[PDB]
């Protein structure tokens, strides 16, 4: 019951404890039959030397790395119990050893966080009001005709949300680089599928024209050579498969969004839908603010161990999306990561605060509700219901997210809400 | 069926193979699938980029980096099933990276040795023809008287096999080492518990006699410090508990060698006892010059893999002597322990290939034999007869020794056997 154990930096503890002899040769002589009966290896050692004396006798020589061996033993047997599998080798940081002072040590295992919240009343929600006016109704009927455009060939015609056919060339400075080599390349606009303002400065062009496009990357940017860099792309567009001139087609209805619907279901989906997505925009604008507000008004010190762990998993997401790549992921720059695995740090902790201090729950019959909306986006929403509830891991996804909402919504009841009219132009700003 | 893999040097092989495109988006696109399902993570893929679009755009970019993933992927699973454990972490040995050349790198995994024989017929064996005579027999007799003395007190009548208190200093060459501090240290001399010269060297000395001994430590010692150097060892010898005056004390027969026996039945078992390690002595000393005259006469090429592994073992061997330590003995020379490891690797390949000519066996018979021989210095042969043979461990290992013996047997038959008498001098040289 009673040791002695410090601590040193992180998640490294120091351990090196000095015992009574009649402790030593007792118990630790005795340990060392245990561990080996343990491991079934104990005859296994045919003893010219009997370990009794031996021990005593050379006990004093190598008792340093003997504890040393002892540590590594704990440590191994440890990870397995606790379900903690580190990949490839841990990396063990000792210091410089002196002949005659203490040693002081690492060894990483366990954490423990601690939180507080300040600024509470200092916390101005925007709330923009807005509404749907006659001109953006004109504005979506007038989108949908030029939508509306069936199978033929030559001109130009590009959807927002189609194939096109695109032969080009990687060329930022007038000089060619290792990426932008693709031949025979089919572009689905409209789905992200590229760096925001390429795949729709390619709209208002004709099949068959060079134009060049003015692409600037974001600043961070996994790929140095093209983070921050303008890149202007010739763009030689020789065939592309067009589809000018409306008549009578049965793939618009078969061919778009999700699923088949029909002509008025196509409607009334897409309206519901975009609504929906109207939702996160929102939502993702007050958040944004919220989020920003909290970070500028109380900088605090953030352990470094949790950092560590949401880069790791960054790199997986972002090698996800990369070419579907794992393992190499590691020798992604943690730089790049590190500055938005910051934020992300942050945010858990203050979120994780309220629910801690107000007691949040994830609340099933809230995600009930989410769940029958989702699945009121298919022909049949009870196989769908069945389906996510028969998944534990969508299912615990699903309630990472609503618990998301709640605690901002938590947040929200304790803030200063203001309510704003404004403008179309400043829901725009989703630029991060 | 059709492949192409290389080989570098040891264990490492080289692949990097070259395929058709249809091949490649084909089966490597759907095999990818497959090992996401079967570590059950496929569903984790919250895909913004299909896979089969993304493996295709950026698959050329980081395709060198992908095969690498699926060669880590492919070392991890096939060890875990060929039941190979690396301890630690396994050194990957890549090569330069050539931009526009082709590329080496190592990867160890399996191995496969082969032997050939030759001056078989040079092989000369020497057979060492000895009797006992008188002069044995009054040494022995001699010998015996010497040992009956009981319990008292002073003077100095230091016994071969008994225990003695000695207070020593670890000194070299008028300078105190790290080593060589010990105090109350009981030593039991005769069992080989200390270098050999230094325990045979205190007898004819008598207690609280300061005399200082001369031993130089083997040329082959762990303690590079000491490795062929001269130690004196003051000794001061304060106490100690003697044993003077032969009176009637019943220790004799139940403190001396193995277990407890009778006056008659001691020298009984004492005799059998020195006539099998005379079997150990005179087939040592035969194995010897047999093993010495191939290495001399045939040097050939010996593979590093089976030195490491050896040498490896060897450290463990040590280090089990040293205190009975693991792990931590892979920090311990090589140089020190490869020298022998050589020679123990080429007298396994030389034995093995005998083996494998003439088609030899672990001979079960012959191991009974033993095994009773055995049991015949007990209270009871048949209970250790049961004990033996319901350990697989302990009859496995005797097996290995016993076919030591009928792989040496096999060659002797063979070669050429010179039967020669000599003196008793030549019997004692068993220094190596």
């Amino acid at each position: 019951m009673q040791v002695s154990v410090e601590t040193t930096q992180g998640l490294g503890r120091r351990v090196t404890i000095t015992i009574a002899a009649d402790s030593i040769e007792t118990a630790v002589k005795s340990e060392l039959v245990n561990v080996a009966k343990k491991v079934r290896i104990d005859g296994f050692r045919k003893g010219k030397v009997p370990m009794n004396i031996v021990a005593q006798r050379y006990g004093a020589s190598v008792r340093q790395d003997v504890l040393g061996d002892l540590m590594s033993r704990n440590f191994i047997d440890a990870i397995i119990k606790e379900k903690i599998n580190p990949a490839g080798a841990p990396t063990y940081v000792p210091g410089e050893y002196k002949l005659g002072e203490d040693f002081t040590y690492s060894v990483e295992f366990e954490v423990y966080p601690e939180v507080e919240l300040q600024g509470l009343e200092a916390i101005e929600v925007e709330k923009p009001i807005v509404e749907v006016t006659d001109a953006d109704v004109d504005g979506m009927l007038d989108t949908l005709r030029k939508q509306q455009a069936t199978w033929k060939e030559k001109d130009g015609a590009v959807e927002a949300e189609d194939r096109v056919t695109i032969d080009f060339t990687g060329s930022v400075d007038g000089e060619e680089f290792e990426g932008g080599k693709a031949s025979d390349f089919v572009l689905a606009m409209g789905q992200g599928r590229m760096i925001p303002g390429f795949e729709d400065g390619i709209k208002g062009h004709k099949a068959g024209e060079e134009f060049t496009i003015d692409v600037t990357f974001p600043e961070e940017y996994h790929a140095e050579n093209l983070k921050g860099k303008a890149a202007k792309f010739a763009i030689n567009l020789k065939k592309v498969e067009e589809r000018e001139l409306p008549e009578l087609t049965a793939e618009f209805i078969k061919r778009f969004g999700v699923e088949d619907g029909s002509v008025e279901g196509l409607r009334a989906e897409v309206r519901k839908n975009m609504e929906r997505e109207l939702k996160s925009a929102i939502r993702n604008r007050v958040k944004s603010q919220a989020i920003e507000g909290l970070v500028k008004a109380n900088d605090i010190d953030v352990p470094a161990a949790l950092i560590d762990s949401e880069i790791d998993v960054l790199r997986r997401q972002a090698a996800q999306r990369f070419g579907g790549n794992e393992k190499q992921a590691l020798e992604l720059p943690r730089e790049l990561f590190e500055e938005q695995a910051k934020r992300r740090v942050v945010v858990g902790l203050l979120l994780g605060e309220v629910i801690r201090t107000n007691e949040l729950k994830a609340d099933e019959e809230r995600v009930k509700g989410l769940i029958e909306e989702m699945a009121s986006a298919y022909e049949d929403p009870k196989e769908v219901i069945e389906f996510y509830s028969k998944n534990k891991e969508l299912m615990d996804n699903m309630r990472n997210v609503a618990l998301e909402e709640q605690a901002v919504e938590a947040v929200l009841a304790k803030a200063k809400v203001t309510e704003k009219e404004t403008t179309f132009n400043e829901l725009m700003n989703q630029q991060a």
